[PDB]
């Protein structure tokens, strides 16, 4: 419906600019008629998931690249695709005008933007809130008479998850996640610093701060929001190091385990809450598999335990076989899904790179890795930042794919958020990742799923910079014959029958 | 009748702890009869308003530095001290326990406190608030039917100003002042940034704005509270700066002369808030005699300004004697006032220093020089802050008298707390201030004013590391001989007949 | 000449990008005809100091704006333009290439450039160098024994200083300012914090202090530069506070008086050196006149000092004639020359802002503010620095009219760049200010100055949005009709005979 | 024989103070009877590499943790332990008087000391530089008949190095890692960012890469110094990273390949240095086994590859069974040796952090790990740093065992630094690691070794805060009844026959 309109800030690529009149838009979904291909090219030198349609021919021939789909290795089921609604999020999106705020929101919640189904909710601060506050700040309130949510709750964080669901025709799942206990819960009585919940799983400190989360789902439902889900603790592992310097409660694998059994498991389950999922980990994948063979070798936590929850800070690199592969093999029915990932903790580069097509490619990248690895969902951090990358109360910042400029009423969606919804758009929730051969080594990174009705869906990245033919084979249909240029992502959508 | 409780943080003096069931107090002001003085200390080594007396005699032991009191000199009469109640001040008050609360409060408002008359109001939001907003937010209301005040107001700052004023003896004033408009009234239609009013004064937009002030007093009214003053915009200058990051809203003399002239003062005398001083500039004195000049030298604006308020923040740039001694040559009849009263920090050091006595010296040096530079009152900026000089949505880069843990339930009373009430608890509305004849040059700062009553009142500030002999004299009662020791303020008071 | 290759970063103008294979260049300079004027032109919207020529008219009518030359109201003659090789500045344009590095200090000296004519090198280390080190580190080495040049004077500083000799055409002069004594010479032992030299002026600690000057000459020397002028002591004042950040050494205005008078006077005198001016203050125009009322009317110490050294920090805009005015009136022979200027505060934004048009008119209009008040001189802060304002040690980054991009071996010029060209390319040494009579009020910025020769100069600037159309009248020739557009830069050049 | 003089700077533990005419040593090796063991201790507490006797018992006393010796059990000999002569590190070195240099050199160097036997030589700039430099950088020398060592070579890192020897009983090896190569043989014409060497493994500049070794090796045998190993590019991988800020030169593990099968090995087989060793890798342990898997599995390069070089970043990424173990397993006839055994600095920390208990315990910890996993020898970091982590010409990020205050001809060593000599002290070359079995699961972290001459040698690691009661066996001699303290390390050593 509306194009991109294109900006350059010196990086290898483009922004695309938004304000309170004009956004980059989406057409209603249709299907391709079948034997047809539906495809989504974005691109370095400036695409914005433009669509094509081609052929579906009968024959091929020649040596070059051929992926073939293989309909039935069915693999995970897809839970979908969002990012966190953190305070600094909230602040910067409420800071645009109420018309603009509404073009952001339809970009990512919309089905004229990019279907985003998941929105992970911080209970209470984070490094990316702009002052440091629990729901239970009273000293020694173990009746927790004094929780109340604050107006970061109330007045910025409801209200636009509200607006989000209410743009949504997608059912939404929200997903929550604690950085902190009050101090009065904490051996070493901070909000950071190395320090966990006083005395021993069982005890008043660990039933109270069970309690806590029963209590954030009480006054969420007050507001007419229900959680899909919650972790048992944002990096519990954090918490264990000595100046860690922000909001943090350390767990080891058996303090998480034990807290699990002992006090969280039974008291969401005598809770009228008792349908939210819980979620182990919620922090870095080199902590597995030993921190899930810790936990869910212990019958009485796994009960408990819906899933493991995994982070990434992409400017790193992990192998995933060794992690996430080895994990799903120790436990293939507990679900694997990535609650947080970001960039820009890069060092000679800020923290912001607007127009940065390497940021695209980095996300798009681990993605495909982490439904190559049995992940079922996948959670990008802050929904929204500053140019700046925040605000960060500990001046931590970080990228975004979408940056608010206050002073000029516009926001900025960088290839991230392109290169995110080359999933998110196409790829529902039910979606099954199912098998797909390359018939020789290459440089791509690929991967298929069937919608739930049974539609295939292919993404495509090339991080060359070199075009690659290649043929996607689906036996029921025949050849979609296409090329992949250098520093592309595509999206590949057909009808099967 | 409560001693400070001393803790020190690691910088030059101490702050006072206090929390829900003790806090530093005075006892009722009650003061000896002719020929004896009453002296309050305070020290860097760590006095705290400390109190004692002793002799005026007829002969003269001293032999270096003499302060001669001089009634007959008579100069401007003081209107009086406070702070602001921002939203980020309110919401530090409002996390600590009812009762710690009210300690807080007397400190500040009551006689066994400091003695504040003047409180300053945002009118919506600055950057000392933890959300962009405004009264008026639904555009284009030029009728302003949609205006009213939120949570910030009616819940936080409402309540505590109530709770304020029944706290004092003293009549409190009120002081409003905007940092911004609705933003479909401005140019770039944003917050903050580069950026006036749409169009011309007289338009549909001046006058909008000009309304606004109505509708803020009038709902002010409606909750039982009434206004001394209201400046005409909060840093006028700071809203042509191309991205300034806070709210804002430029205008030249020139623009804020004709608002003033065509639709300010035309609206406020039409109101039934007619008798709402009108208070100019609210920024840097750098920027005086011209901005005075300009609106003052225009008898149509002129009849419409009660006084020109003053900023410290950029006090080094430009000295008191080129600004403000000018600005009274030029415009006698035209009050000075110090609305925002406030520091500095250091690029290179922390927003909030517990325990500076620096900052402090800082405090009373600067009413000092103001009051010797007919200055008749002084509103400091944010009442309280937490540890990190927050909520602030933007940066933090100011210390505050009193600091909130919430955590702990204890609030701190910083040196500033006790320079700023060296002058707030003895120099009541009305005090004069009078001549004060040094006999050689010398190191201390001093001013000396005469009660309504006729009793004097002198301060003495030695921010120098040695101690100074000192004699002050008064000609009906004789001398006053003293010890001015090194990093220290004392407040003499003494009858006259 | 090659014309300016534009590139944007977001910001209100473009930079000139240049590489080891093209930077954008001017012919050599020419004379206009008689009868007719040379305009060059720089605006927002990327004209780049563009050559124009036009008819001097014999008559004008109008109405409209009219600069009036005074060609027999002579005021200050010109030192020059130039800026500061720092630590900084020096290893960025190191770090290009050979072929790029030359094309950068083309840029800057040569008649193809701006013609830059002074250098300023700081002695030893300043914030902007990436160690802190003094040229005499052992302790207590009264003698100066182990007085050496590190790598960063004899790798970097040095033969960039000869390259940038070799290629002007003026004759350039250096001038030297320290930061720093050794650690031994100190109170506080230290680079940095608050302290002074040890002793008292005229004893073993100022006089070895006064002999690293001429050892500092001596060893330049050496390497076959000889130097114009040294400045006292770079911001004095910062030496006073405490904390302060990095290399400092205080002096009061009497202590400087005094190091001066005992020390630093009759030292330099009894060296080979003495033809060598001394510079007072180097420091923050808001000390004046007070600092030069301090040194000046004292004959021992004034009969030493050439002239007043000045800083400013443009993001405080602060007046001028009470500073700069009243020091010229009280001692009309000694010099102002700014020493030292920089943006990059504006917490709001960065240190660099890359193509900041607004940067560059803050350049300018200093410039012309500063020769409005008999200032002879203006010397930027760093030549070059990196996208992030630096290498500085303690991350105190700043804005540059050049900014190096290490990994791509390209330099981008800046608008800063070319608003001090239209003063340093056309205004040799010896020019001399004249007066220039605005007609009616209005809102440009201008200033004219006759060269050596006879001819004049007129440097015009807008700040303002408006297209201002003026005349310039020269009685000597007649009229030059021309326009001024909103947010550009003019010089114009004409022979009188 | 020279106790350790203690200073605390705030952090858990304290450093030696060092200077020109004190330094803490040891006497020379005494080692006793059969049936007698050895101790060195230190202790967070305060005790530094601190000798204690005792016997080895016919009787087992203790009832809790037992190791057991295995001399049967053999695994890798040793090489040895040492660091980096970096520029910055032979600045630092060189800026303390000739008495304290020797002091720092003996503390590293003799047998007084912790007898260091491996330097790693960079070949010409890296970060740790304060300039950007290579050996030929005039482009076009394809034959390189203008390389040359510069004064950083010749001055400042020679001279150290043959000091280093001469104080040295042991043999020390030396190793070269290039960082850059001459940029004109670059894509990218930059000493950083991404790029990688122009065109294919044969051509001209692979060539003239290669030739670069040899003529590097030449001159460091014209200056009588000869090299044990080289690497083939130090951190291949960074250089594949756009805009990397540091010197580097990419290589994809199919690159490094080329090179080292078409150049490198060739180039130095055919020249005079034929017995220098290489090493492959020089980068992170997650990059394996599949670097290893790409060099070594292809015959041209692996008959020219003697092992793989790893640094310890960046090793949390990956744990040790799964690159070194796992590599180790595939090609066990190829030595892994850490070739830059150093940090890293966490995010919200110091640089250098003086007297860092928590950063000597990472080494030794990490020591012990690569040990378990068939690593031969080690090399630190840069050997001395500044207190400010420099000079480091991009950014200061890591800590140094010893830190130099220039001011003070004083330097620190740090705990980092007896936690290397618990190790380089006792574990000369030839040592080979041997069985030590733990009777039960246990917290400390233990390795065995046996000298040449089969004595034992055994380093014990606690990393808690609780003492262990500890027996070691020798089946040959006995039982060695202990204790480890908290936060302690230990190493015995005793004869077996
Ligand atoms: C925003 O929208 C489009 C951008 O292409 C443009 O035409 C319009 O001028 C912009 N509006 C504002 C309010 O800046
Ligand atoms: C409040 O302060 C008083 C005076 O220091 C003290 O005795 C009391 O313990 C404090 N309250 C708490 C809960 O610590
Ligand atoms: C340098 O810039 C010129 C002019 O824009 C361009 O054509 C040339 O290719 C550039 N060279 C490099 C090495 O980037
Ligand atoms: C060197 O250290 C020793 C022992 O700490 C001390 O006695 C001596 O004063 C030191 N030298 C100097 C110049 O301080």
């Amino acid at each position: 419906a509306r194009p991109c309109i294109p900006k350059s800030f010196g990086y290898s690529s483009v922004v695309c600019v938004c304000n309170a009149t004009y956004c980059d838009s989406f057409d209603p979904p249709t299907f391709p008629a079948l034997g047809t291909f539906s495809r989504y090219e974005s691109t370095r030198s400036g695409r914005r998931m433009e669509l094509s349609m081609g052929p579906i021919q009968a024959n091929h021939t020649g040596t070059g690249l051929l992926l073939t789909l293989q309909p039935e290795q069915k693999f995970q089921k897809v839970k979908g695709f969002g990012g966190a609604m953190t305070d600094a999020a909230a602040l910067n999106i409420l800071a645009l005008s109420p018309p603009a705020q509404n073009l952001l929101l339809k970009s990512y919640f919309s089905e004229e933007g990019i279907g985003y189904n998941i929105i992970r909710v911080p209970m209470a601060s984070c490094d990316f809130s702009i002052r440091t506050y629990t729901y239970a700040d009273t000293p020694d309130d173990f009746q927790l008479h004094n929780f109340s949510l604050p107006e970061e709750d109330t007045k910025l964080k409801i209200p636009l998850i509200h607006r989000a669901l209410q743009l949504a025709q997608r059912p939404v799942s929200l997903l929550a996640s604690p950085w902190t206990s009050p101090t009065w819960l904490k051996t070493n009585g901070a909000v950071n610093g190395k320090g966990s919940l006083k005395g021993q799983p069982g005890d008043i400190y660990h039933q109270t701060w069970a309690r806590y989360f029963v209590k954030f789902l009480d006054a969420y439902a007050e507001h007419k929001l229900q959680f899909w889900a919650v972790t048992a603790e944002n990096e519990p592992s954090a918490g264990l190091l000595s100046g860690y310097p922000f909001q943090c409660l350390g767990f080891t694998p058996e303090h998480q385990r034990d807290f699990i059994a002992r006090d969280l498991g039974p008291t969401l389950a005598n809770s009228t809450h008792h349908n939210v999922r819980l979620l182990m980990l919620d922090d870095q994948r080199l902590l597995l598999p030993h921190w899930a063979k810790v936990v869910l070798t212990d019958p009485e936590a796994a009960k408990y335990v819906h899933g493991i929850a995994v982070h990434w800070y992409l400017d790193f690199l992990a192998p995933a076989k060794a992690t996430l592969g080895e994990t799903h093999r120790l436990f293939p029915n507990t679900m694997l899904f990535a609650s947080e990932a970001c960039v820009g903790s890069k060092f000679w580069e800020q923290s912001v790179r607007l127009g940065s097509w390497d940021r695209g490619m980095q996300y798009s990248h681990s993605i495909i890795t982490n439904l190559l690895y049995h992940v079922v969902g996948w959670t990008d951090w802050n929904l929204a930042l500053n140019p700046e990358g925040g605000p960060n109360w500990v001046r931590n910042f970080v990228d975004s794919p979408i940056i608010v400029d206050i002073t000029k009423d516009t926001f900025y969606k960088q290839p991230m958020f392109y290169h995110l919804g080359h999933f998110s758009k196409f790829i529902p929730e039910g979606s099954q990742r199912v098998g797909l051969v390359a018939s020789q080594k290459n440089d791509l990174d690929a991967v298929a799923l069937m919608h739930p009705d049974g539609s295939a869906v292919v993404v495509v990245l090339n991080r060359s910079s070199k075009d690659v033919p290649l043929t996607i084979k689906d036996p029921a249909v025949g050849f979609l014959e296409t090329i992949s240029p250098g520093y592309s992502i595509h999206t590949y959508l057909w009808h099967r029958q």
